[PDB]
């Protein structure tokens, strides 16, 4: 019993994070087999970064330009390339730290756990959740860039974020390893705004299906409602609209806890028209949303 | 920029977990140099848990009657010895992934990374706080004894909290890394009710500074206090006592965001007496206080 934010053990992660510096510019890497991935703008000056050519600026670099370190050793940059906005640097050994793994480009609204790191060195582990507008909100100070977000599967690490920017606002952007932003993101220093951040509808269900697990059920109400009557509902909120895919993926949760998924929608519509009243759940006061459905069945179910 | 529940990076202790089995209880060992650690109770039978009598249990076991497994692989056992609520299993290999460590108790109020684990197999990692009445609300399933809390400084691993019981009211209770639980707790399945459950008030302060360092300073109002005056109000609102203590270990926050402590406390007493008026610090809806104030220069600065 209880229900927590919980991250992926970062051991197989943190065997993979090196530091990167061009000139006068350091952050971190991820060194899988031969190839050493971070953010192409470790070869800008805060300067650059406000009106960066990255193919200007990379002609002017050679492989022994870019200082690549494991711990206290240094890897041989044998190669470079620009794939979209990483550095891929060939290195001539293999990290024989490296994991089983994929790339994954998450999909709005999915969690996974970010290591963050500084000088090639992990700080911490926290869990996140892509906003629908494509942010996260990190924990990340200068030097963070090249923290990476993963999953795990069993054995299998799927990396799916590097980080790159904090925007004005203070939310973080950043690529998956293919080097693709998450969202309109560029990684240039200039007026970026984020989209309206809705909440993550599916999840915070997700998470009352956890609280009615753990105990917690103030909420169970002796309504229910329609798709169509809780997306209007939805929408006054800045909740995304629920789906019949959504309604699916609830479908475990609905079984093991016997509340319809629409009758969870009609608690969770009296939680958004009422408010809590000063009550929590699972220790929250307000509606959770770093939940996903495989998220709440893995920590409820006790999958390693 | 940014503020997150982190917890340290699991690595190293993901290298000193392992799978104990006596009989038909399997739970988890932390495997230091060569010795396994683990709950006693490994011992006991569900029954067994109503009236256990530990001395009598562990008469009928031998060494060969421990099977301690590390992923696919079977340590010997050479020894065993009950001290306090935890065996000790002398195995005949050392920990080959052992990190520099020690065996601190923890006062409440202080926080830790808990790795869960299940089968010897860590699932999840989160940042906790011992609560004033020196339980934690964790996430813990069956098998997830023996599942460490500890704290990293640089390199060395400081193991606090080893997982036991969870409580009837669904908290959690464990020893120190000595076997002796934290609080009143007893190693029996039996009516144990934990005390007040009391908000620790120098880390919800810390947080507030974390906040304001963070740009979230709506809460900062015009008023300062008393320690005697604050300690009323705390009293009220079930927070524990602030001391001279406190504040002198606020002394760095304090500094640093040019906000005297006794005002932050008064900021705390009107959010206390008022409420957030549907407002977020930090995210939250409600006061954190599962950072301490190391915890917030730590995260606040990007120390590894
Ligand atoms: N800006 C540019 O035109 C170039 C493109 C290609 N390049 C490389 O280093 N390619 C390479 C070399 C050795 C082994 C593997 C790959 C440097 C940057
Ligand atoms: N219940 C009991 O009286 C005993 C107390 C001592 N004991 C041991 O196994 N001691 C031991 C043996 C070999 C190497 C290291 C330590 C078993 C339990």
């Amino acid at each position: 019993s209880g229900f927590r934010k919980m991250a992926f053990p970062s051991g197989k992660v943190e065997g993979c994070m090196v530091q990167v510096t061009c000139g006068t510019t350091t952050l971190n890497g991820l060194w899988l087999d031969d190839v050493v991935y971070c953010p192409r703008h470790v070869i800008c000056t805060s300067e650059d970064m406000l009106n960066p050519n990255y193919e200007d600026l990379l002609i002017r670099k050679s492989n022994h330009n870019f200082l690549v370190q494991a711990g206290n050793v240094q890897l041989r940059v044998i190669g470079h390339s620009m794939q979209n906005c990483v550095l891929k640097l060939k290195v001539d050994t293999a990290n024989p730290k490296t994991p089983k793994y994929k790339f994954v480009r998450i999909q709005p609204g999915q969690t996974f756990s970010v290591l963050a790191c500084y000088n090639g060195s992990p700080s911490g582990v926290y869990q996140c959740a892509m906003r629908p507008n494509f942010t996260i909100k990190g924990s990340f100070l200068n030097g963070s860039c090249g923290s990476v977000g993963f999953n795990i599967d069993y054995d299998c690490v799927s990396f799916c974020y590097m980080h790159h920017m904090e925007l004005p606002t203070g939310v973080h952007a950043g690529t998956d390893l293919e080097g693709n932003f998450y969202g309109p993101f560029v990684d240039r220093q200039t007026a970026q705004a984020a989209g309206t951040d809705t909440t993550i509808t599916v999840n915070v269900l997700a998470w009352l299906y956890a609280a009615v697990i753990n105990g917690d059920r103030w909420f169970l109400n002796r309504f229910t409602t329609t798709l169509n009557d809780f997306n209007l509902v939805a929408m006054k909120y800045n909740y995304e609209p629920l789906t019949q895919d959504h309604v699916d993926i609830l479908g475990p949760l609905s079984a093991q806890t016997g509340i319809a998924v629409l009758d969870m929608c009609a608690s969770l519509k009296e939680l958004l028209q009422n408010g809590m009243n000063g009550r929590t759940i699972l220790g929250s006061a307000l509606l959770e949303d770093e939940f996903t459905p495989f998220d709440v069945v893995r920590q409820c179910s006790g999958v390693t």
